[PDB]
């Protein structure tokens, strides 16, 4: 079993996230796929179908959803929760920046 | 059978071209491959052959020429016509935006 | 357009099956998967569903219908109708046979 | 609470084992690879190292010990476990048949 | 640089071909491609070019020609000289061994 | 004889890096994954392991040490050294440009 996160703070999770993840991903309403999916409404989506992204087989099939506590564990180490992802990035061990990211996600609504 | 294209416009298929697929292809003489391969001279040319480019197995092994006839079906829905590829882009779904942007790539010789 | 297919003999298709596919296929009912999947019930199938197979990304994302003039024009060069799958056969180059073979398929219902 | 693995009956299981994994899986010790891996001293391995088996990016990157609990989930359905395997496997439904699988699978020791 | 191996002997070669690869490759002309391709008349073949065999990636572009120099440190090792290849073989150490089945393949023709 | 790797200049190699590279790659101390991986202190480095980044098989497997000699022959056509990568570059055809470029990332260290 794993600890809940604390509570996110977008702001900082939007520094991390221009910092750690913005080169593959785009965060716009509309923007467009690069190496990764545009992540505009991630949060609460079935995993692997953002719409014109052509993902890994592991991805394709990974049939979770992507609420805050699986972005949690995800993030931490993204090649022990999903292997074969093509993602190349190794994780974040802090808890309080996997919190800030995701409530940076958690904005893009609307 | 297809429905013909309307008569494109390079000036909006260009524009199309930089909010729609810039980000993984360049479209100068010599530039470089990225995401995607660059498409200078893409018109006319033997599928799956740009220098350089490591495609996935159904691209390098398509054998189609991206006439413009072709690149309207394609530019529709790329997984469709090919299914396996890793271009991550849905398509372009009206006939005058596709028209538009296989005018701009026709003017990409010299 | 496609040329016909000559009426097919499933018995002599039947020859052909165990020459040409049987160490890769399995046909009858609830026959297990191999190189290649149970083709039990094939004919007038969604591509790339059958139970338990894991299927290249060309063929999971193949969108054809098993019908007998695709399996014609899919047999007769599967790399070229299919490119990027990861089944190892060249085709059957002759009508008779292919015909023969698709005959056969038919025959495997109940 | 996920279903307690039920004692296995290793003879029954063997029949299964032959029934639904032998065309893909030896058991014998020093039996080759084929379209998966030999299985001899399975249980307890870590996930992804038996000897010359070319693995999915996915298994190879599993990073799991298959103890009979880790192999009663995996082989109720490999595609939910380990999404990207190439293991053409839906998987064993009813749970007196998966536990006689495994219980087969941990006589193949010595 | 490489020692020269012993001369091989293809009565033994073919012992250690039916204990080491028959399940992966056929031998006889005209034979099927099943997990691995057919074998007849590969020795001097360009690699990845078996009628009708789909390759992975790295032995479709691999670009050696397979004489039995060749022959000797791929099956030694096959993912060491072939990284990413599919076939699931480790290896054979003895000299003898490779020199026995590489005389083997060299009888295959006419 | 292969030719001798001629003295580099780092300042012109950054120059070929930045046209050529930095489309893919970082070469920043702590600098993110793209397309490709991020190069800093690639020189020495066992090929296949950069924190983080998600390999072809062929580049996961390939085994070998990025020493100012093998970046050589690699870079002067990565498919034939690295068949199966899908590092999207033909080569750096001129040996004195070759050279420049590994001078330069020889100084990617500290
Ligand atoms: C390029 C080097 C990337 C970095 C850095 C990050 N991501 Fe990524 N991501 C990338 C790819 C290529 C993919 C598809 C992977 C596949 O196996 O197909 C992804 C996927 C995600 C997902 C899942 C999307 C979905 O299921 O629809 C998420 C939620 C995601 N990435 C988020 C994410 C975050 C929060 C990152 C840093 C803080 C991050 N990614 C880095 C490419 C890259
Ligand atoms: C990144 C998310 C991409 C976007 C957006 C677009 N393209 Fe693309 N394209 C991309 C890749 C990775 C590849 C290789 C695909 C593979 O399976 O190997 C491609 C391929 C093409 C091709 C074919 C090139 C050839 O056969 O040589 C064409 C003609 C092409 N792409 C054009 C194109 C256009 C016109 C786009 C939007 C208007 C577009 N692409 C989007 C990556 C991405
Ligand atoms: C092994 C060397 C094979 C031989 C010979 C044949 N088939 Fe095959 N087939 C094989 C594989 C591995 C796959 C999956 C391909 C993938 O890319 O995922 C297939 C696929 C088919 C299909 C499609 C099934 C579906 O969409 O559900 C059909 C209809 C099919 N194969 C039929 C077929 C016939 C009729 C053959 C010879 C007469 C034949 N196959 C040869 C493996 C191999
Ligand atoms: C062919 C159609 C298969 C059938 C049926 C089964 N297995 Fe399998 N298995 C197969 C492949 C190709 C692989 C490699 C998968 C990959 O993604 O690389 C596997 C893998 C396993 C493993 C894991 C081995 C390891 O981690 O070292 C196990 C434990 C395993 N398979 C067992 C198994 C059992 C018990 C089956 C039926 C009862 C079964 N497999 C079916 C190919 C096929
Ligand atoms: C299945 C478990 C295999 C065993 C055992 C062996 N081989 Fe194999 N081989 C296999 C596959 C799936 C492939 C294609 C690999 C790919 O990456 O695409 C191969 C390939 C070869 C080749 C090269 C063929 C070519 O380039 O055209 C040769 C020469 C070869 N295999 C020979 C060989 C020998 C001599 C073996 C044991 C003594 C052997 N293989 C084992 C599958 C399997
Ligand atoms: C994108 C179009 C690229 C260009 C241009 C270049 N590189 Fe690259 N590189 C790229 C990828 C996607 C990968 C991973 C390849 C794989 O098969 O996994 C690489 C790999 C390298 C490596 C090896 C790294 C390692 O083993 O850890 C090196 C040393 C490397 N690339 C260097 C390099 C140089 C010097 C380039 C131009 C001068 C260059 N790359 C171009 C993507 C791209």
């Amino acid at each position: 079993a794993r600890a809940p996160l604390p509570p996110g703070d977008a702001a900082r999770g939007e520094k991390l996230f221009k910092g750690r993840a913005a080169q593959c991903h785009t965060a716009n309403q509309g923007g467009a796929n690069g190496v990764g999916p545009n992540l505009y409404g991630l949060v609460g989506r079935h995993s692997g179908t953002i719409e014109g992204y052509a993902y890994s087989k592991a991805n394709a099939e990974s049939g979770v959803v992507w609420t805050p506590d699986v972005l949690d564990v995800y993030l931490e180490n993204p090649k022990k929760f999903m292997p074969g992802t093509k993602m190349s990035f190794a994780g974040m061990k802090k808890p309080q920046e996997r919190a800030d990211v995701i409530a940076y996600l958690e904005t893009l609504k609307g």
